[PDB]
């Protein structure tokens, strides 16, 4: 019953249907894509316009897609969104295979061009590189700017990119490694885009411990416990034998002792605000209370881990080693309630190595891709201070790439000039599939601006989709990371290199 | 309902079927061999280019196919690549006893001129080996290069060369029972093949066991633990009787100065790094953070095994037996996240007896076939350091092989005559295949070379897929082990042999 | 639905079907037999010669073939291979019968017939016995080189007669009841049959307890233990009651001390190498390593019993019986990697009782019939020591017992002439089955060798196959042992006795 | 459970499996084209070669594919083979409609291209024309052996062209109208092609209708009769009432002076050679036996006809009106049989306007296939003589085609170019699937021959499959008839015009 495909038949299946998953994504693209909503097996709705949520939510049949979920799932670690741009490439790429695999063009030598086409590509792309100020955060906010873009909240990139980018710059390390999941995106549904805020500090989704506990203290001491205050119990088994009524109350009263006295230990701290990552005894909520110690319980690990990025304070496990200069620091540590949910706040750090974006939105679906959206952008800006290097975006430059790959092309000459010429050919898929979903004519937009563009030193123009026509691209800040452009082109080709090499499917049904 | 076969029922299925699966496969062989994608019934997909993954995945319903697998089995742990050169070989080996078979020559008869042109190849085998220079690395690279063929990564053949054949100079040994498995192959995906890098020492997929300890430590003093570092529990069941109040403390605080004089004992040895096989009581963590004591928990018994290869460190079961003269060297210990990953990478070793390649590629499939295209390049280069002796490849010397195999065929006479001309005749197939895969006349290429390739001493003489014509092979450095084609293709027809002999198949269905 | 069979009904099926089982072997009968392909209900394939294994594998339905599992049983308890040889004749016995059984010849004058067959054939054994010299080791080997055939492994006979042999000589007991168990068979699929060697000695399937300890010792001190190397624990349960902080520690250091004097005791035998039945605390291993004993672990206990035969160790229970006096010796014992798999080898032991026989090859097919090749030359040489008297084979002795037999007939007349007469007729399938499996006219060869054989001191004129014609078997040395033909003939006969008995089969249907 | 496709998704199922159709048949084309075996629901086996046939009786599913049978249909009726050349063009036309419909390149001028482009075509149509000597027999029977080509049985071009064209040179009429309908093509298997023959007159299958009629008669005197040869009954409903029993006999009697004196009649013609259509009663057999008068009955209307046609006779229906002047003349009628089959032949007719090539061969395939290669040679000689002009053919000219189309694409511009010149580089696929099919690399033809072709002056420069390179087409004789190219090509693309247009298909299952 499983179908076999071989030669011809695992190309033409292989192609159309790769291409059928990029022909159902691609006017999900740019500034001027639309979204989709996919509904799962057991009727969950999920409204999306990221390409890596499509393809992993979507029930892919054919392995040829299943490969495109592994190139998207290292887009997304590398260069966020855009994905589609690859997605739509490639598939042209697959249908200029089709043709001169009809020709019976060798699948080596179409490999073989590419292979050539991502060295020449590579020094193309070191070729296009501008360098821009490194640590100019205005300009760097108008590349985010750009980020924000093929996403319904664009119309609140003014407040939206000065929190993602000044998020970025505080975050900075000597070393570029900088990982933006130091930055915590902290979603609330309710309200609008409008109440979305930068805070200095982490959010933490927990209720006061005891209710007669300060709501709100100033300048808070604050200690990390990740052990749970309680009476503590031996590793080693072990059990008391009584033999008088007055034990009974010696025992009982001895653990009022032990926890009484831990307390004691932890007021001789000085702390002021005490984190647990596991429980907290009754009693201990009591004691604690009247020594004036604001309490959270059960906290998530990885919120203790920002709790030390904000505060300095540093995670104990024995109370006796717990002295005052191994407390940390907050401007403010208050319970907030917040839609009438009860959260306790860490804000306005000293020196916070992590920082807090909350986003407010009208429904979960909001939240969730407004959420995504400053993933995003956080990771694009990230790549641009990691090369302080950048090139125009919507494009415009692919047609300076494919523009000089035509020459390429001509100085190498034979077959070979078959496949690096149509790899150009696929090279220029991406402004004619904006102009497309622009509404444009195509054809016009890609003679007329090619036209203009190629005109040796006239490398910025590109179009202009508001007002629908060509435009310099540098005035208006149309721009992307080197590094965007740089990867996930240079990936794409790289992946399909081995479907093409794919002559022979045997594939069981599930 | 089960199928029976016997005599030249049975002659008929082995032969079409093995001839089948052989025919399936013959697509794979060489620099000009293509891939396949097989996807098992769970709907996991697999792309290969091996023929040992090909036939253990693929539901083999024949017996005579699952002889292959044995074959090849043995030819993996022997020479790796190029297996499907012996299926094909034993395909026509299996066509050419057909047709003797269909005049009625005694199956015993084949049999019998196949052990003599074993015996005959043999000698031949010692006779083609050429000397070559046993500690010459760079030679011994270009033989790597050609080894790095049959998959898409040979662009990058350059610094790929240069870290297998370093790697496995590196790990040599007195004894040639060098194990390659000394020498890791250490997957991520992400980036591309360009981030592949060579690691004198080992990369440890664990992660910072306590968020305080140092991240990076440069001439690091290792120690390796295999015990849990935990308040240690007799194997005698055990249990506390508790009389009196204080001694709840006093038992607490027992298991509190155990764990901590372990540490101090810990401490010291001088260790500055501690790896644990087992796990690390939270207490443990927090004086080793103190203490200032790296440390890493759970780490995997191989690497274990491959840190005391690199450091010289000895695992100590008792620590009261941990000595500084038990610490072993690193020049660099650091704690590095890879695509977002936290791992714990020891690398610079002074004197390393085992090393860790890491391979940075854009999909798992990548990072899969390229890790075993470096394992195929490691093996065969090992059996070129265990015997100083190779042969031209190609095709081109089987040429040879055979012509003098028409001679013996000749000096023998005969029925037998038959028998050993037809293996001769089948031993021929690997070039035609090679010439047919590569889309060109097999007679055209087969009648050509053989008369340009016996002419006395004309040797390496054989075929340029490149520029499609015939060429000296020897400068061009296509080259193979002597051990590859030894074992090889005298095994190859050695197991069939035994398939020769059945006349009578009984198998009943699953 | 059960069918039942009584007079003529069960003769008829009770012949036919224990005539076809021998139809289906008889192809598999001597230096031209061929192999047969047997594959389970689960799909399991299994290559086989072996009569034993197609009975005790194949499904056999009906009772009487089943019988033959008995007979076949216990011949290979006692001669081995050639089976088939028995099998061949007793079909030709039901033929014999059913012609007689057709002309009402009384059932019990049959049987009648065949038991004074037995008795005379007794005297023609003991009269065709060649007596030969007793402890001629390279006769021997001859004889074991005729034992070598039926394989397709007899191309190296040289080699492998001489381990063969080598191993029964060196196993040679005052008392005959020599037991060929206490030779080990080793297998190891890889490489080909040219790395068969003989191992005086054991060769151990398992790995180096401890890494750190020393991976060869050449004249080794060893010792064999089959308790488990921990803290010994008594039968009678028992409990620690803990009242004291310290007592935590005095215990754990009881433990400590337990196993370390232990160590020290073990030590103190002088034992450089260890084997231990059962496991190894981890500590153990550790002490075990600084005092310098390699140690092996989990022994089966087989392996145990070999290494007592090869190093003259007596397995000990108590440590504190343990001294010097008790430890065995072994020119070699090392830890050794074959195929990459690790194994401790005990070689060069100086008297051993035992012997191992290392076995290569390309398959596990080819490994489990090499094998199966050496366990059956084994046992025909042991029964050729066993009693120092040999015949020749190959079908023609048994022309010499029917010549004679014939004139039984003639002396004893009547219809029992006819019973033993056809007894004698059957004797002459043996040749006549060669003949036809060698591809040549039966009637020729026995027409011409009956003619040429029967003429008084003419007995060593049997059938050269590879010829093709008559021949003297003597010079050729084409013999067996007295034994091998001796049980197999006349039990195969005593056995069908029973068969023919049988008037009423009533059998369900499972 | 009926699908339905609008806009793209019918674009993408018409243009697919049109093209895939295209895809199955493209291997038929000219000289090197192979066949293919379609057998019916009823298990009945066609071999053919013939595009129609396969097409109507393929099981063809989609609407689009059923187009072309009304295609292909006329096509026969006009240019008879070569539709192959039609349909691969219109796939490749279907091609660069997708990739142009992909850029949304709207329909209409798609179209509105195709329209120009058959305008344009007519025009350079009329100028490829080469006038030829309309009445050259010998150089029309060189394009006759290129028309048998594409058959098995071009072999015996020599002798099958001489009759074809003599006879189309035979039944040349001052009007061009000749129906080649009027030329028969008698089929009987037996013997092989070598016996194939021209009969100048006509081969009737029917028996002798008296055994005791002349068998031969030399200068025979041929009346044709459509009545039947029996007592004639009135339309008018009539019974004889008889009342005397003389009455009997004078009516039995009447009736046999009533057929007796009608023969006379018939005699009194002169007639020596009569066929009737209908059938003919006994005592009439006898008396036209008596009276020296060959008879033929029940002979078929078309059979009839082409009696006509060879002697001159007329068909006439009243006997009374029937007289000497009515009768036709043949060199030779008589009775023979063939492969053992009665048939009665009217051969050497003096002035036949009709002949009859009777066809040989050794099986119903061989005869039904060569039976069409005939019709189809002789449809091409038909319009050859009908338009005495003609091209060369093998895909030369449509080279030079397309050389000019594009100047009129870069003289028109636009999009309109678009379309026009993807027109023109279709046009280019003959040749190159002939190449492709021919086993040669299709662009290096296309290469090298359009350079060369192109030329000013070296039209004539088609590919040579013999040899497999570039060649003089004229020299060679490798020409079609200008009517084959105009009608075939110009109408493909007109048909396809329509589908173009097609927006929306619903369809039910049948």
């Amino acid at each position: 019953n499983m179908k076999r495909y071989m030669g011809r038949d695992a190309q033409r299946m292989n192609i159309l249907a790769g291409r059928i998953i990029a022909e159902t994504v691609r006017s999900t693209l740019g500034p001027k894509g639309m979204d989709k909503m996919l509904v799962d097996d057991l009727g969950d709705v999920v409204v999306t316009n990221d390409g890596v949520t499509i393809l992993r939510e979507m029930s892919v049949e054919h392995p040829a897609a299943k490969m495109l979920i592994e190139v998207a799932k290292t887009q997304e670690k590398e260069v966020g969104d855009g994905t589609t741009t690859a997605v739509v490439v490639a598939g042209e790429l697959l249908r200029k295979a089709e043709e001169l695999l009809d020709q019976n063009v060798h699948p080596t030598i179409v490999v073989k061009g590419y292979q050539a086409a991502a060295q020449k590509a590579q020094e193309l792309l070191k070729t296009i590189a501008c360098e821009v100020g490194a640590q100019d955060k205005e300009i760097l906010t108008k590349i985010a700017m750009t980020s924000i873009t093929g996403k319904g909240a664009e119309k609140a990139k003014e407040k939206l990119a000065e929190i993602i980018v000044e998020a970025v710059s505080a975050v900075v390390d000597d070393e570029g490694k900088v990982d933006k999941d130091l930055i915590k995106i902290e979603k609330k549904s309710g309200a609008s885009i409008d109440d979305t805020e930068l805070i200095k500090g982490v959010l933490v989704d927990k209720e006061r411990v005891s209710a007669q506990m300060p709501k709100k203290v100033t300048d808070a001491k604050i200690a990390l416990l990740n052990c749970a205050i309680e009476i503590k119990e031996t590793e080693t088994d072990a059990e008391i034998r009584i033999t008088d009524p007055a034990k009974l109350m010696e025992f009982i009263e001895q653990e009022e002792k032990m926890l009484k006295d831990m307390v004691a230990e932890i007021k001789a701290s000085g702390a002021n605000v005490l984190f647990c990552q596991k429980g907290i005894d009754d009693l201990a909520q009591h004691y604690l209370a009247k020594e004036g110690i604001v309490a959270a319980r059960r906290v998530k690990k990885s919120d203790m881990e920002k709790l030390a990025k904000a505060t300095g304070a540093n995670v104990i496990t024995n109370i006796k080693d717990l002295s005052a200069q191994d407390l940390g620091d907050a401007g403010l540590v208050e319970e907030r309630k917040i839609s009438g949910d009860s959260m306790i706040f860490v804000e306005e750090c000293k020196h916070p190595k992590a920082v807090t974006m909350l986003i407010r939105g009208t429904t979960e679906h909001v939240i969730e891709e407004v959420a995504r959206a400053v993933d995003d952008a956080v990771g694009v800006v990230g790549c641009t201070i990691e090369d302080g290097r950048i090139v125009s975006g919507g494009g415009s430059t692919e047609v300076e790439l494919s523009m000089k790959l035509r020459e390429y092309a001509e100085g190498i000459s034979g077959r070979e000039q078959l496949a690096v010429r149509a790899f150009a050919d696929a090279l220029e898929v991406i402004p004619r599939t904006l102009a497309e979903n622009a509404g444009l004519d195509a054809i016009e937009i890609l003679v007329k601006v090619r036209a203009a563009h190629a005109s040796n030193g006239n490398k910025c123009a590109g179009l202009n989709v508001f007002t629908g026509a060509v435009e310099d691209m540098c005035e208006n800040g149309v721009v992307e990371p080197l590094r965007v452009k740089t990867q996930a082109i240079q990936s794409a080709a790289e992946s399909t290199e081995m479907l093409l090499r794919i002559d022979d499917v045997i594939a069981a049904e599930k």
